[PDB]
């Protein structure tokens, strides 16, 4: 015997990653990370899944990793639109 000695995996942690994704807004919001205007047409800016943060596309990227908080007791709510043929 004596053979079979190794161990230790490592990784990052893609829990933590935002996941923001790209979408439009119908009022005027402000980023959560500078804290500034939302404007634009399409793709205005971001907004998380878990921590529905709204922030804009280039503040992702400064914004830290850490996701998922229970620091806070305010939410937004979201709205729909209709259609015809
Ligand atoms: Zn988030
Ligand atoms: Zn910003």
């Amino acid at each position: 015997g004596s053979s079979g000695s190794s161990g230790g995996p490592d990784t990052d942690d893609p829990r933590s990653k935002h996941k923001f994704k790209i979408h439009t807004y119908g009022s005027p919001t402000f980023c959560d990370h500078c804290g500034s205007l939302l404007y634009g047409l399409i793709h205005q800016g971001m907004k998380c899944d878990t921590c529905d943060m709204n922030v804009h596309k280039q503040c992702v990227i400064n914004v830290p990793s850490l996701c998922g908080m229970d620091h806070t007791e305010k939410r937004g709510r979201i709205y729909l639109k209709a259609e015809v043929a």
